[PDB]
């Protein structure tokens, strides 16, 4: 549960990736496969992927990238009402993809880390904080989803 101006807040940063989606997806994906090797596993389309340099150059990746983000920026300007953007993507992770809750917090944490790596001094504290808060509601709603379907 986010206030008005910590939505606000979410909002305005957002922003700064909605100017470089391709370049803040790039990024958050490389943080999670390098910092969180066993996230490679399970993209087939990526696990070819051995080196950083590699993923720096990959094409694909900069547009999975692009979905990513294209899709939690969607959720995220519903400001908490997105009960119809998340169980889709809730289903298809648990059912489909067979992505633990854990993974979601790492790339929560990665998007946080790319935050501050391209924009330093220009991600106050205020702005940390409702980012975190959304993406902690963002997880709870599909762990919710995960418990339903008895997914581990
Ligand atoms: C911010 C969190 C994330 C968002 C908004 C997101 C969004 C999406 C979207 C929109 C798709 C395509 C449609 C679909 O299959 O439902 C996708 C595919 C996928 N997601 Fe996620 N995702 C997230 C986190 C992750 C994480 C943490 C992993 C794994 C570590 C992951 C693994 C996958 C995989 C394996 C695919 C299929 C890729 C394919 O082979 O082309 N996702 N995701």
């Amino acid at each position: 549960g986010l206030s008005d101006g910590e939505w606000q807040q979410v909002l305005n940063v957002w922003g700064k990736v909605e100017a470089d989606i391709a370049g803040h997806g790039q990024e958050v994906l490389i943080r999670l496969f390098t910092g969180h090797p066993e996230t490679l596993e399970k993209f087939d389309k990526f696990k070819h992927l051995k080196t950083e340099a590699e993923m720096k150059a990959s094409e694909d990746l900069k547009k999975h990238g692009t979905v990513v983000l294209t899709a939690l920026g969607g959720i995220l300007k519903k400001k908490g009402h997105h009960e119809a953007e998340l169980k889709p993507l809730a289903q298809s992770h648990a059912t489909k993809h067979k992505i633990p809750i854990k993974y979601l917090e790492f790339i929560s944490d990665a998007i946080i880390h790319v935050l501050h790596s391209k924009h330093p001094g220009d991600f106050g504290a205020d702005a940390q904080g409702a980012m975190t808060k959304a993406l902690e509601l963002f997880r709870n709603d599909i762990a919710a989803k995960y418990k339903e379907l008895g997914f581990q």
